[PDB]
């Protein structure tokens, strides 16, 4: 699709690597460095080929033009060396072959967020080659993610954006069939565009949570005070029909666990969808349902899963989402998961390293599966 850092010669060149070093911080110190640990090899391969390395990154959300130490990449710069912070980097920097410097937070610059042309051209001035190695940022057009690549002598993607693209697109443009997609969450309305793209691709599709509750109500079931989006019932109904004529299996919950208050404390009751009374709510799938899911995972050649299928955070309402998680683990399909809350689940059940690929990207992960990304567009345009 586009050019890669592996296929380009970096000997003695000025190389500008955009990374996601946007780490959490507490009163001046780093609390989680997984992003640095992930970004390291890209920086090691550049140095090993004796590039003159300029490391580019964002941190928090500062006021453009207003320097504050709170959003300084200083602690990162110390933590990188252990594995200099350059401040006035736009006017130029000498960098010897084989060493690496970290430019100060790119979001300080007047014009980053608008993808200002002038700013971008100036960034492109400062380097021979630009390496977009920041998939978690690729879904927005900003001078440091999009503009710079538009006007840089030579532009390409780094190996991380490569791993992430390989995994996502592996399971979306020639999946080992059957492909199954599990999609859960609070709202149809935040995941409808994802459902649309996957519909043209999957063999089975499974909705969970709010989403499933909306679909069950579009079908005419009663679900009491369960979370649902009434305003998307027509959308859900029409999507159900589209699935039917494409022959995409779309099994809804046949049994659920309900309670009349959401807490570790109240009566959890396993029920047929028939039997949901007027002031109960659905918080999880039942055994019959999560056995149907368990079958499709076991038979799957590929799996894509975004969103827990019950209120897994409370313990009575977690059996459904664990069951599912375990099925994807034991399963032999190439599994791909993503989402803030889904990772949280995979962490709670300590099943994270059993999925073939875990995305930590959040929004860019989601927009890609929707079939929509500015960073990627330009990297190919330049490969051409
Ligand atoms: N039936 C339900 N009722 C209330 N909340 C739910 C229900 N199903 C799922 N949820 C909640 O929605 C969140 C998952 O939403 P979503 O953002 O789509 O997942 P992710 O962030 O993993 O992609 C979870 O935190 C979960 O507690
Ligand atoms: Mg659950």
């Amino acid at each position: 699709p586009f050019l890669s850092m592996s296929n380009l010669n970096l000997h003695n060149k000025r190389v500008m690597i955009r990374e996601d070093l946007n780490v959490p911080m507490k009163n001046g110190k780093i609390t989680n460095d997984e992003r640095i640990v992930r970004a390291l090899p890209t920086i090691q391969k550049a140095i090993e080929q004796k590039a003159r390395v300029m490391i580019l990154s964002h941190l928090g959300r500062p006021e453009e033009g207003k320097f504050e130490k709170e959003f300084s990449l200083a602690p990162v710069a110390r933590l990188l060396s252990k594995k200099p912070l350059i401040n006035d980097w736009l006017k130029g920097v000498a960098v010897e072959p084989g060493q690496a410097i970290l430019c100060e937070n790119v979001r300080f610059n007047k014009g980053e967020n608008e993808n200002n042309t002038e700013l971008a051209k100036r960034m492109a001035e400062l380097c021979d080659i630009f390496v977009m190695d920041a998939f978690a940022t690729a879904h927005r057009a900003q001078a440091s993610t999009a503009g710079v690549a538009a006007y840089a002598k030579l532009a390409c993607a780094g190996p991380l954006l490569i791993s992430e693209v390989e995994a996502l697109s592996r399971a979306l443009e020639n999946p080992q069939k059957p492909l199954v997609a599990v999609v859960g969450g609070s709202k149809v309305s935040t995941k409808i565009h994802l459902l649309e793209n996957l519909l043209d691709k999957v063999d089975q599709l499974i909705v969970g949570g709010g989403i499933a509750n909306t679909f069950l109500k579009a079908q005419g079931y009663s679900i009491g005070k369960s979370l649902c989006e009434n305003e998307w019932l027509d959308a859900a109904q029409q999507f159900w029909e589209k699935a039917a004529e494409k022959n995409v299996s779309l099994p809804l919950p046949v049994d659920v666990i309900v309670a009349d208050e959401l807490s570790e404390d109240a009566k959890a009751t396993v029920k047929n969808i028939d039997a949901v009374t007027s002031n109960e709510s659905i918080f999880d799938v039942g055994p019959n349902t999560s056995a149907t899911y368990a079958k499709l995972m076991a038979q799957a050649g590929t799996i894509v899963w975004n969103g827990p299928i019950g209120v897994f955070e409370i313990e009575a309402f977690s059996q459904g989402t664990r069951a599912l998680a375990q099925a994807v683990a034991k399963s032999t399909a190439y599994s791909i998961v993503g989402g803030g809350d889904t990772l949280a689940a995979l962490d709670k059940f300590n099943l994270t390293d059993q999925m073939s690929y875990v995305s930590t990207a959040g929004g860019a992960f989601l927009e890609f599966l929707e079939g929509k990304l500015p960073a990627i567009k330009i990297l190919t345009q330049r490969a051409k």
